[PDB]
């Protein structure tokens, strides 16, 4: 696994090995986030495994990751959903294509990402990958947004930042 590097124009300049790109001085790179909803309209919230290098043991939106060379964003979502959660999904839909953030985790590991956001619905049962996900929950969207708004430090910084953008929250609500 690698990440795709980007300049200030969102133009790709190359590539680096996933683990090694993520340091105290992480260079701008490409990621994605998806918000997954079941047939009841509940959002899947997941807790990252204790073994993750960056934000281990942290609650977060359904699935995030790094698209690889030659793979669309959508296919990255679909593949990471099969890999982390053992689940099939409807075609990912853009909700926040221009999302970009920088943040620092309790060990000083920085994420610095152009991170388009998607929503999809699950169409099969979860089969949890314990190396990635230590816990999850199905929740009402409005409950999660109140949590995020009250105690943001309880969630990952990309989850919070995505959820707090007005256009993004409105599209996520409409999707449910
Ligand atoms: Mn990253």
């Amino acid at each position: 696994e690698h990440v795709i590097l980007l300049n200030a124009q969102g133009v790709p300049t190359g590539t680096l090995e996933k683990y090694a790109a993520h340091t105290a001085d992480t260079r701008l790179h490409l990621a994605f986030s998806s918000w997954l909803f079941n047939a009841k309209g509940q959002l899947l919230v997941t807790r990252r495994a204790l073994s993750k290098k960056a934000w281990p043991g942290v609650w977060t939106n359904s699935v995030c990751g790094h698209p690889q060379l030659g793979e669309s964003n959508e296919d990255a979502v679909i593949r990471r959903c099969r890999y982390e959660l053992g689940v099939e999904i409807t075609p990912p839909e853009s909700i926040y294509p221009d999302f970009r953030y920088r943040a620092t985790d309790p060990s000083g590991i920085v994420e610095n990402e152009v991170c388009p956001v998607f929503a999809a619905r699950t169409t099969s049962a979860l089969q949890i990958n314990d190396d990635e996900v230590m816990d999850y929950q199905w929740c009402d969207l409005a409950d999660v947004l109140h949590g995020i708004d009250a105690t943001p430090w309880a969630f990952s910084p990309w989850m919070v930042m995505q959820a707090t953008n007005r256009e993004a929250r409105k599209r996520l609500s409409a999707f449910t």
